[PDB]
């Protein structure tokens, strides 16, 4: 209901109030990103949300911030993430200059799937990814 969701906005500003590289789109850097790639656990506007709705429910889970109810295991995949953490991994393999269509599709971007996702459900994550098998794009 109305209190679920209030809690959800107000998680969101703590993140972003937390690491301020929140507060500005994960792929334009424009301030005040009101959407998020849950997959991800980035703050994107709301034309690059556009951007990552044509990349396929196999490469970005995207969600409006204003508009749309969370599941609680979407707030981890945020609380576990944020741009910073995601920025970072994605520069360390050379991909964070990519254009989306290449940038995501990468086995670096795709990897760092795969270690959030074992953070929100607390198992091992995989094995390091090596930098030379980066920037070669997944099937
Ligand atoms: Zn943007």
């Amino acid at each position: 209901g109305s209190h679920m969701n209030a809690a959800a906005v107000e998680f969101i500003n703590r993140l972003k109030k937390e690491d301020e590289s929140n507060n500005k789109c994960f792929d334009c850097g424009i301030s005040n990103p009101d959407w998020v790639s849950v997959n991800h656990g980035i703050f994107l506007c709301i034309n690059c949300s556009g951007v990552h709705r044509s990349l396929g429910v196999h490469i970005s889970i995207v969600r409006s911030i204003k508009m749309d109810i969370f599941t609680d295991e979407q707030l981890k995949y945020i609380d576990k993430g944020g741009n910073k953490k995601c920025q970072t991994y994605l520069e360390n393999y050379g991909i964070s200059d990519f254009i989306p269509e290449r940038k995501y599709r990468t086995k670096a971007a795709d990897h760092y799937r795969k270690i959030l996702r074992s953070i929100v459900h607390n198992v091992d994550p995989p094995a390091p990814l090596p930098l030379d098998e980066g920037k070669s794009l997944i099937n």
